[PDB]
């Protein structure tokens, strides 16, 4: 019994990085000499595709990454993540596809935390999706202070806060420019509902916002 | 993660069925083999093989994609790993045989036409029940010269054995002439029941 046969046999394949090379990966503008089996059998898109495999749009430097993570098992991310993951998508590498989401989910702060919710709705990560759907909720007053959600689109704003005073006063702090200051009729005819369910406009008047308010 | 190699080793198993870039005396995968076999490493196509049969070969050939072997009678198994090279297949067969000890005497002498602690560890067995080991088959069908070199180690029993080897007889005249130097009553009691 021995579980180190795989990884002691893999860990030979590697040293045939060069005879062996039955193929080319067309990056970029350059080759890459591979194993035609060993990278068939890690990727169902380059088997199905099974020479030049020519790929489309992956930095050569990402496929090396992405090379010697199927040799060893291990993923250099840390800026760059993203790449790794258009490359795990392409490729259909689940396993690796698996780790960036692990990875990305680390990553939810109270900035990362928009961005990183479009990118997953994007590339289809669900489970990474929710978690950083769930931070955005529970840690919205911080968001709030975020350039994502600032400098954001009035459409994407709409949907954020769609998800369930706190918010009320994020819209209003949404106005930085002459630019935004449109809907702020919007915002008073809303305020003026929800102070009918009260105690509200004087929370709100209570602060800075009066500067949006006069002008109006 | 140690869940890569083996789930890609798995894959890499589901093509042995496009992916063969050679064949072997026939059908395999070059790399692979190349990785596992440093003897097939050398030989870079046809890869013809020296004195092993198919079904031998198309045994360390699934250990290869698998891990382990379940071999259970070795000879022959382990005749391949030294020709192949497959070292920790050999360490595997070593596990198997030297804890197989019991096919005591044949062991020995089998790990040393391979140069393998398992002839250490076969020593250490005969070097202390050569009494019981008197009373086996190997032993009992063993050669001269062989003796000359497990008698002559580093005892009664010992005389005991070498009269107690003698099945028919042309030794005894050395053996008497010995015993009077060295100073048995088993021969004694054969003397009243034999012949």
């Amino acid at each position: 019994s021995d579980p180190q046969h795989a990884a002691r046999l893999l860990r030979a394949l590697s040293s045939f990085r060069e005879r062996f090379c039955d193929a080319h990966l067309v990056l970029d503008g350059e080759e890459i000499p591979v194993q035609k089996n060993i990278l068939a059998a890690a990727s169902p898109y380059i088997r199905t595709k099974l020479y030049k495999i020519e790929l489309e749009g992956i930095s050569v430097m990402v496929m090396r990454e992405i090379l010697d993570y199927i040799f060893s098992g291990q993923i250099r991310l840390n800026d760059t993540i993203q790449d790794v993951v258009q490359a795990a998508d392409l490729l259909l590498l689940t396993d690796l596809k698996t780790l960036c989401c692990e990875f990305l989910e680390g990553c939810i702060a109270a900035e990362n935390c928009i961005g990183i919710r479009d990118f997953a709705l994007h590339y289809c990560l669900h489970h990474v999706h929710y978690l950083a759907t769930e931070y955005l909720e529970t840690h919205f007053r911080d968001v709030s202070s975020t350039e994502e959600f600032l400098e954001l689109s009035p459409q994407k704003l709409k949907e954020v806060i769609s998800l369930e005073r706190y918010v009320f006063e994020a819209v209003i702090r949404w106005i930085a420019h002459e630019i935004r200051k449109v809907h702020m009729k919007d915002v008073m005819s809303a305020l003026w509902v929800s102070g009918l369910d009260s105690y509200l406009r004087e929370q709100m008047l209570n602060e800075p916002l009066v500067r949006e308010i006069v002008k109006e």
